[PDB]
């Protein structure tokens, strides 16, 4: 029923290039979603689907310009200034995803959660509304975002906080990682599973793909992470599997 | 003391003219907000603000296109198109009053409650990062916007439902309603003062036909004020100064005190 695609940092925006977007990439990304959700129309299965991206091009420019380095601690500072500046990119970068999707006729919708959520000891992020919207069939569109920490002050929250926590609120039946890179690469390779075996053998390999896949398994989670750049693995990925790395817990 | 000004009315967007936006008044406010924080600092005294904004000529505009009455009733439709077109819409709005507001170097932060709160007969309405924000001085701006509920449908909160709920949950001390008239009119004349000594003989009075709100608006705001034993003012917002007055808590309009 429910799955988690996350499209993650830069095959849908270039990095090294602020306020950029990968127009044809996104495009084809938005209707691979689109002929997914249809093939499962016809077989008449209740599909339930959450979208999480990153900052990309648009988060972290914005917000580097608000971290200071002291003594070795990421700083905020200005947030008088910061914390709206940072929002309105992640809004932009929000818009024309969701927009995009639309396009297709693929129901999305804004989630922001600079306006609710709360890091820090526990993770305060009531997924309330989203259960509502995912009983109409809209699809949520959540993004990495500023968010306030009763802790630390401030804190950038990421899609690899978002997915897992998520899955394990909501129960999710299949999460998936659109990433540019084959799926987890060991030696240069991709790696078919990860389990409660090898892991130890890779977790000190990799002493934020490790954080990425602590996150995972502090959940019990199932996931798999995948290259998002070749055309159809997004749709393969949807509709059951393709190639890419498993990790199981 | 955290105080809540909702600016409303008409003062920001002409809801005729769709996606209006009255800048000059709006520059203005800013301004205001702004004189007022000021004051609040070389006085030395500790201010949390709220503002709260309507959909003015963005939200209503396209809420209506997915508006249908169907057995005496209003039901929203297409709203896997309706939900974020009318997201989108308030966005923008929201995005050019903070901008504005921080062109001032007010520290206006964006809550959008399309994204988390549910509207049941009790609102679900997390408020926990809003305390937060207050508590680093953050000046959170909530507007109106489209929600699900918790019966198969949606609905649109408003100011109104946002202010009183606020009211409540952070327990403010004094609520502005910023409106397009001088207060709530008595003979086209705001009365000054409401409070356990003549608020039902104001209702009253509200409620008969020779009043000139027969919408219950401000019969609704004075009965919220009262229900969070606080105080709260109304006061026409197209007036220069009297934002900066009513931050302050001296704005000539109506009074409303049922504090303590
Ligand atoms: C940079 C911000 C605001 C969030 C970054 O999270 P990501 O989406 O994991 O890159
Ligand atoms: C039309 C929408 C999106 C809500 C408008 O809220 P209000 O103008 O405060 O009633």
């Amino acid at each position: 029923m429910l799955t988690i695609l996350k499209l993650g940092g830069s095959i849908l925006s270039d990095k090294n290039v602020p306020y950029s977007i990968k127009w044809d990439n996104l495009e084809r990304i938005a209707m691979e979603i689109k002929n997914a959700l249809d093939y499962y129309k016809n077989q008449n299965k209740e599909i339930k689907l959450i979208l999480v991206h990153g900052g990309g091009a648009f988060g972290h420019p914005v917000a580097k310009k608000y971290l200071k380095i002291e003594d070795g601690k990421k700083i905020f500072i200005n947030m008088e200034k910061g914390f709206w500046e940072i929002q309105r990119a992640m809004r932009r970068f929000n818009n024309i995803i969701i927009d995009t999707l639309q396009s297709y006729d693929i129901p999305a919708v804004s989630i922001q959660p600079s306006s609710f959520v709360v890091f820090g000891d526990k993770l305060i992020f009531d997924t309330s509304a989203i259960k509502e919207m995912l009983k109409r069939n809209l699809v949520p569109v959540i993004h990495g975002d500023i968010v306030i920490d009763d802790k630390n002050g401030y804190r950038i929250i990421s899609g690899d906080d978002i997915v897992p926590y998520l899955a394990n609120e909501l129960k999710a039946d299949l999460i998936l990682y659109a990433t540019d890179v084959d799926g987890v690469l060991i030696d240069n390779k991709p790696i078919k599973r990860i389990d409660k075996n090898n892991i130890y053998k890779i977790l000190n390999y990799l002493s934020g793909m490790k954080y990425k896949i602590e996150m995972i398994r502090k959940n019990k989670c199932r996931g798999f992470v995948f290259n998002g750049n070749k055309a159809n693995n997004i749709y393969k990925a949807l509709l059951g599997e393709v190639e890419g790395t498993e990790i199981d817990f």
